[PDB]
């Protein structure tokens, strides 16, 4: 029986949009620090379950452990990063994920115009578009206690879609799957993750793992 799923686009907001061809179009050096940024995020949606939980009881009754996994995927070209985190809703996937101003925007451009390492990415409150720096696409499959599972996905160009996600239920938490580009492809190699994951993440509070294919 065929599956109907609502599909909404939306315009990023100006900035947003413009930082992210700038990500898209310019040589950085430094792009792996794309990972830190989505395990900290990652990191940052356990601390909030951790939060509801020691504050909120009926989420101490999940029997899910709090971690990320890491899965490179050599076949389809993709990096997932998982987590068990406290999701997002529509509503959150929409604000959150590009239609909302961020006040570090311009500063950032600003800084990366006159020749700032893009690792500073994640003090002006943008590092999810750092994603960008390794990716020509990204999917987020998303699924919050309060709201159905959603995906995000954008190309960039100005634009992304939130639809509903129906089958492949994931659970709470966050999926964010990188389309690498094709000259990116050392980020799907276990000793490349490994290190960046060394260098980069060393004090996430929860227990991450890299599921590497035989
Ligand atoms: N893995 C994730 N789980 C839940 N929410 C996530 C997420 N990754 C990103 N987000 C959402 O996207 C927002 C933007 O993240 P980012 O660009 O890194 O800025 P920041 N300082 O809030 O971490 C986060 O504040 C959060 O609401
Ligand atoms: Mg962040």
């Amino acid at each position: 029986p065929m599956e109907e799923e609502e599909v909404e686009t939306f315009a990023f907001q100006a900035e947003i949009a413009q930082l992210m061809s700038l990500i898209i179009n310019t040589f950085y050096s430094n792009k792996e620090i794309f990972l830190r940024e989505l395990i900290s995020n990652s990191s940052d949606a356990l601390d909030k379950i951790r939060y509801e939980s020691l504050t909120d009881p009926s989420k101490l009754d999940s029997g899910k452990e709090l971690h990320i996994n890491l899965i490179p995927n050599k076949q389809d070209r993709t990096l997932t990063i998982v987590d068990t985190g406290i999701g997002m809703t529509k509503a959150d996937l929409i604000n959150n994920l590009g239609t909302i101003a961020r006040s570090g925007t311009k500063a950032f451009m600003e800084a990366l115009q006159a020749g700032a390492d893009i690792s500073m990415i994640g003090q002006f409150g943008v590092g999810f578009y750092s994603a960008y720096l390794v990716a020509e696409k990204v999917t987020v499959i998303t699924k919050h206690n309060d709201d159905e599972q959603y995906a995000w996905e954008s190309s960039a160009g100005g634009s992304f879609t939130v639809r509903t996600d129906t089958g492949e239920p994931m659970g709470r938490g966050t999926k964010v799957i990188l389309h690498l580009k094709e000259d990116q492809t050392e980020y799907l190699e276990e000793r490349r993750i490994k290190e960046i994951v060394k260098k980069h993440s060393q004090f996430i509070g929860y227990p991450i793992t890299l599921f590497v294919e035989k």
